[PDB]
DNA sequence: TTGATCACTAGATGTTATTAAAACCTAATATTTAAGTGATGGC
DNA sequence: GCCATCACTTAAATATTAGGTTTTAATAACATCTAGTGATCAA
């Protein structure tokens, strides 16, 4: 017996009004399916949101514990397990996802096998185990039948494009996605709509269409109850304001932090966004992570020191950074910081170069802003953002 | 009997020294395979360069007529037909290519079928009949066996990226290509090496690494006897010099013009390049096409007039142009010309904006060069090329 | 009588098992190639 | 002579075929779901 079923039986003992409340939370017209759920092993809901919405309404702080136990006991050959796979991936519950994938790829239900194989390609691609070319050839070789995996085969590519700064094919590919063709799995259909909204938001951020960016993140927020998408929406909204409005950026990052303070990963993401924000605006910075040796966190240390004319401490931190293997995006920040410290325009030109090499039309604002304050032609600097 | 065989028999009648000359032109140690070629229907050469090199040496002005007749009589189940397919594609002989493809996709030799299907995807992709996504899914579904089609499956993608200005995935993909794995078809192997050189040249041009660009096109030239690659290599070399080195750009364009002035496809290419060159350098310009009413040719007219302070003739030409439907690229030149004529910088900023909207990293050099000559920050202008 | 619990139901959704027909190896068998050899035969 | 022509030839590189898997597609057979119904049992 699954943890969720035991917990629902206990709360029923203490309060016999619950089954009609839970039925409406689950989108059911009467609670007869809930009685069967508690009394009979292996009984699933036709739509996965029935159980997800009860867990979020009744056991919000135990979602992981309960849904992990529930998902990992599911018969992998069912619609419910297919829904669990998307649930796991959307919530970034990767230990759950990878176990589901590994038993779905070997099962004899053809739909579950296809979903499992498609999500495995996504996991392999997002972890740089395979190239984009290899991934899409594998997708073609699968002979995809379901409208669900037809849509996700495009979404997983869009995530790869985003993670590698390859924005130009994104607009055309995202337009091909047709969620209206999905008729079996409404849980997946609705979570994919959320994913589309957040991807559209990130594309607009990249195009520097900042109002549209916010409108898409707001659509994402209205369409979801999933923490991961709420987190990345607030992060995107805040990022879209980072160079123009300290207080509104801060409000979005503090909102994100307040909903995610209990999760170490999301906590640290908002701490890092607040840290970046306070360094951009040259304020005192309580968010600096002196314990990290990652490139990102050391750069913020240096930035804060330079902001306060603590040049030996800044130089110490850059000497530590000189000894590390930077990617192009990392190098661009490195040159921005060296430029601020040494007060040397040449570094800002290299910083801009490396931001252009990493297709970053966002943080490039840092060296552009310095050159603006050094008196360079504003029109040229605006044209460099394009 | 194929036309080439009849022609070779005729020239033998008039001059009985030819078979040993032809054997060495064909890379053969003795001419016994040539005797068999003339005397026995369906006898092919182990390497397709044997026949191609004879045709280019003895019948240079009849290459199309002869090779068309030869290719279209070939048994499509052979190595020779597979070579002919690449020959047709490299030379842009599309009527020949599409007939070969159509009989190869239906034939019962598994290698020819594979080559035929891969080239069909290439033809469909380069004609925008399918998307890149659909193309590579089809490639994966083919289950490619041959090293040749493994390499070409990457090359055909690289061409798509190039034609759509999507340069960022090019460097990573081209590195995966491994020509040393090809052991069967040396004609294909060597033509693909040429193709790699010219793609490398275009990648470097896009990165604004102009010396490297030239080095790759020069390697392409030395590796080929195929007019298409010679043409596009001289065009690229000259284009890489257009804004910086008049005499060298001119020399490359005149070479290109020399080899292509007789040929309807390519003739105009170098006339247009010479026209652009002479307008950039503000010289007398015999290459202006007053007979065209295309937007590009009228813009060149206006440019030449403004270069010589012929302002009423320039205004006449712009009044004609005002009345036409411009795309973004055309608008960018429109603003460049307005800028030169009316002598204000503001127009050069709009010109640059519109070049950036049409992803043109080439003609953008026109307004950048004016701003450079007006004394603006050269580093910023260089950074605008990226 | 309320109301909670639960096993029935029907009809729509989902899942599995059965085929037959395509497709894919692969390894034997057979064919075709380049480049020596030696026969004609016209000078 | 001695040189062009060209059928043999060898062994290496190519092409074909026939077979037995495996893969794929379609659908008939089976099962599970929601949301009504009506039984108990408890006030």
């Amino acid at each position: 017996m699954e943890l969720i079923r035991i917990a629902m039986k206990k709360d029923l003992e203490n309060d016999n009004s619950l089954m009609n409340k839970w039925a409406t939370v689950a989108g059911l017209k009467n609670p007869n399916p809930l009685y069967d759920f508690l009394n009979h092993d292996g009984k699933t809901f036709n739509e996965f949101s029935s159980i997800v919405n009860i867990v979020k309404s009744q056991y919000p702080d135990r979602e992981y514990e309960l849904m992990k136990d529930y998902c990992l006991n599911l018969d992998v050959k069912t619609k419910a397990a297919r829904s669990a796979l998307e649930y796991a991936d959307a919530n970034m519950f990767f230990e759950i996802e990878d176990v589901l994938i590994d038993s779905m790829i070997s099962c004899s239900n053809m739909k579950s096998k296809e979903y499992g194989k498609v999500y495995k390609i996504h996991r392999e691609l997002s972890n740089s185990v395979i190239t984009e070319f290899e991934a899409v050839k594998r997708l073609g070789k699968l002979n995809i039948k379901t409208p669900e995996m037809n849509s996700f085969s495009r979404l997983l590519l869009l995530y790869h494009y985003l993670s590698t700064g390859n924005f130009s094919p994104m607009a055309q590919l995202i337009k091909q996605i047709d969620l209206s063709e999905i008729s079996e799995n409404m849980y997946i259909r609705n979570t994919y709509q959320t994913r589309v909204h957040v991807l559209m938001s990130n594309i607009k951020l990249n195009e520097n269409s900042l109002e549209e960016c916010r409108e898409y993140s707001k659509k994402a927020l209205e369409s979801t109850n999933i923490l991961r998408f709420q987190v990345f929406s607030y992060l995107t909204i805040g990022n879209s304001l980072l160079f123009s409005n300290y207080e509104l950026a801060q409000e979005n990052f503090l909102k994100g932090l307040s909903i995610s303070v209990q999760n170490e990963n999301y906590n640290m993401i908002f701490q890092q966004a607040l840290c970046f924000l306070n360094n951009v605006w040259r304020k005192e910075n309580k968010w600096i992570n002196f314990e990290s040796d990652s490139i990102m966190d050391l750069q913020e240390q240096a930035h804060c020191f330079i902001n306060f004319n603590e040049n030996s401490k800044a130089k110490e931190v850059l000497d530590k950074l000189d000894l590390l293997v930077h990617n192009d995006n990392e190098l661009a920040m490195h040159y921005y910081l060296k430029g601020r410290l040494e007060q040397n325009k040449a570094c800002f030109y290299s910083s801009i170069e490396y931001f252009k090499k990493s297709n970053d039309k966002f943080l490039i604002r840092l060296p552009l802003l310095e050159l603006q304050k050094m008196g360079e032609n504003q029109k040229l600097l605006e044209l460099l953002l394009l």
